[PDB]
């Protein structure tokens, strides 16, 4: 989940 969201940055 972390990576899936972190892509924003
Ligand atoms: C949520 O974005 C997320 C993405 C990816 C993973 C995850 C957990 C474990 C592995 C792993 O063991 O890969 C070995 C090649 C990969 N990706 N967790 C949560
Ligand atoms: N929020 N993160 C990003 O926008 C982001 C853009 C590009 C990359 C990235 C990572 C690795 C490579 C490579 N060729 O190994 C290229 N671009 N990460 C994050
Ligand atoms: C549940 C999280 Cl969002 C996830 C699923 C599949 C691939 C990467 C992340
Ligand atoms: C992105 C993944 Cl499917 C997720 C959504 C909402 C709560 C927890 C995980």
């Amino acid at each position: 989940l972390a990576a899936a969201l972190a892509q924003a940055l």
